[PDB]
């Protein structure tokens, strides 16, 4: 597998977003997500993705339940990170893009990535990559 | 003043919070807020605020418009960035903090740094500084 990625709480803050209740991706998303890029992956984002990630890229989506207490959404405790690393050579069948889960214990989860990379197929005009760097 | 932070963007996301419509703070700072440390201060928030941050320690809190669209809390346009840059030579009557504001034009906004900090010092204990660093 890939190692769990030591540092990137530390990486590029790229966007967040809170999936609520009924959201199509709510089941296996719900929550609110933080999304980080690696210093390899950050100058693709910031010339909004015209050409492909360089191998060596790593990005995160860092998953939290979203906890409603008073009239504020505060972070809860984390439930899962999902990362995509781009490996031309080592991931030729997923686009390139290796595709890891973690739970909250740092262990691996175990995913079909190929039921990952199904749906990032959706954005393969950009990489495989919804998200876009919010400046 | 101080010279708008360049580069916060690229820092340690601290933490992220929502304030919603009928919290204390929603008039002044409504919104879905995140908190950006430079390297100087980032040691200080991961030992938990024990000791003192820092002569160049500059903390961001970028405040964005919360838009709910379906099912999905996403970021809106830029409302405000704060910021405290800590001098203790510079500030000596706010605690060694110089409290700055800016629009999203990046301009100065005019602000009371004596007010900012008369809030901030309901944190003395950790240094005027509320945020936690949510690993
Ligand atoms: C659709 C049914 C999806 C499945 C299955 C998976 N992902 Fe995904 N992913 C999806 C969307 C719509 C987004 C963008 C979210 C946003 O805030 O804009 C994402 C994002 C990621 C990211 C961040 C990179 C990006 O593409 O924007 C990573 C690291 C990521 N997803 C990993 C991932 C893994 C490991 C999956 C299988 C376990 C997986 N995704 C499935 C939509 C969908
Ligand atoms: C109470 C009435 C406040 C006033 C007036 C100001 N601030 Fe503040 N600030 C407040 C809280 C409760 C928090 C924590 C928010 C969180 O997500 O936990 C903050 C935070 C900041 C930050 C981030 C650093 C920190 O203390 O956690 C900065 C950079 C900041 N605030 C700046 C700031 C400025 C420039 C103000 C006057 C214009 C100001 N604050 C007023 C509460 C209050």
């Amino acid at each position: 597998g890939l190692p769990y990625p030591e540092g990137y709480r530390f990486w590029t803050h790229v966007k967040s977003m809170e999936l609520k209740p009924g959201h199509p991706l709510y089941e296996s998303f719900g929550g609110l997500h933080h999304i980080y890029v690696n210093p390899t992956g950050l100058r693709t984002y910031l010339e909004g993705k015209k050409a492909p990630f360089p191998k060596g890229t790593v990005i995160v989506f860092d998953l939290l339940e979203a906890k409603v207490e008073g009239n504020a959404l505060l972070e809860g405790p984390r439930k899962l990170i999902g990362v995509m690393a781009k490996d031309p050579g080592r991931y030729p069948d997923t686009g390139g893009w290796g595709y890891y889960a973690f739970g909250p214990d740092k262990k691996p989860l175990a995913i079909d990535p190929k039921a990952c990379h199904a749906c990032h197929q959706g954005a393969a005009n950009t990489d495989y990559v919804f998200s876009a760097f919010r400046p």
